[PDB]
């Protein structure tokens, strides 16, 4: 239902819209790494988490390091497993080439054009796809001018070979934090979104404020990670800051994919030891986590 009403996604004044021109607003979930709990990503999990909790979208979290695709190609098949799910299940789905200690995304730029070049030649007639380039380029020697930005403008053009216009979410400084940076001196790509990630642990008052900014200078932005929790993954719940991010995001019409479905003993994850990997989850089986932001989705 979701994908054939909304159909395909661009950008418009600075907008995610459908295939018709209307504002449309993705809210779902983000697994954890693929390397480490991929057992929650298949078709059943999905569907449970389309029918219960309402997603719209789910992101593929594929590390490319700390174990990830870089170490081990296999779990590529996962995320094609998730995207084929999404297509049958007609929601959306990100494709995350998820750098984190690799914090520069020129480290592993080889490996990632011919991933997306994979990936969309696949999938690039599907209305479906959204491709997340850098989850998170991080540290001080790694700027939206001299790194993140070049970065991007080599892999954007592999994608569009193959896939002319589905939406591509390009990762910013200070793990997807520095909005600024990038609005003043966007990408040409008319269908582009910079990343935004916030967690609920930070006093987030300049963060929105920020966010506004880059929203001002006619940048698209795409919360493509965010969660209750310290920026670490855990370290407590913090509910009250969770629920004004929550807010903003539907005053600003941002969508959003929050970390993670896991039932690792951290904060963040969204599901208790002893969840069943396909789905089916009762209340005791939600954490503290899950049970707020799967509410958060079924009162979207
Ligand atoms: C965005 O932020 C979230 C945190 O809010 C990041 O997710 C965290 O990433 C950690 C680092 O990968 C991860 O910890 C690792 O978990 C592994 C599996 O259990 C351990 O083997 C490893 O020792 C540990 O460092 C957190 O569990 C996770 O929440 C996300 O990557 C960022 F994009």
């Amino acid at each position: 239902s979701v994908v054939e009403e909304h159909g395909q996604l661009s950008i418009s004044n600075g907008e995610l819209v459908n295939e018709r021109g209307e504002q449309v607003q993705l809210k779902g979930m983000s697994s954890h790494g693929l390397q480490w709990y991929g057992q929650f990503v298949n078709y059943e999990s999905m569907k449970w988490l389309r029918d219960d909790w309402g997603i719209n979208v789910f992101r593929a979290a594929m590390y490319t390091s700390s174990g990830g695709y870089i170490d081990d190609p296999s779990v590529k098949e996962k995320v094609k497993e998730a995207v084929e799910a999404a297509i049958d299940l007609d929601i959306y789905v990100i494709i995350d080439w998820h750098i984190l200690s690799d914090n520069d995304p020129n480290i592993y730029k080889e490996e990632a054009k011919d991933f997306f070049d994979e990936m969309s030649e696949l999938y690039g007639d599907y209305p479906n796809v959204i491709y997340e380039i850098a989850n998170e380029p991080n540290g001080s020697d790694v700027t939206w001018g001299n790194q993140i930005k070049p970065y991007a403008e080599e892999v954007i053009p592999i994608i569009r070979n193959n896939d002319p216009n589905n939406i591509i979410i390009v990762g910013t400084g200070t793990w997807s934090q520095d909005v600024h940076h990038a609005a003043d001196n966007q990408l040409a790509d008319p269908n582009v979104m910079y990343a935004f990630h916030f967690y609920a642990g930070t006093h987030g008052q300049n963060l929105r404020d920020q966010v506004d900014y880059a929203l001002d200078q006619g940048a698209a932005i795409f919360v493509s990670e965010w969660g209750t929790s310290a920026a670490t993954g855990d370290g407590g719940v913090f509910l009250d800051e969770a629920q004004v991010w929550i807010d903003f995001m539907d005053e600003r019409n941002l969508s959003w994919a929050n970390w993670s479905l896991t039932h690792k003993d951290e904060s963040s994850a969204a599901l208790m030891p002893g969840a069943n990997p396909t789905g089916g989850w009762t209340e005791a089986e939600l954490s503290p986590s899950g049970t707020f932001v799967r509410e958060k989705i079924r009162e979207s």
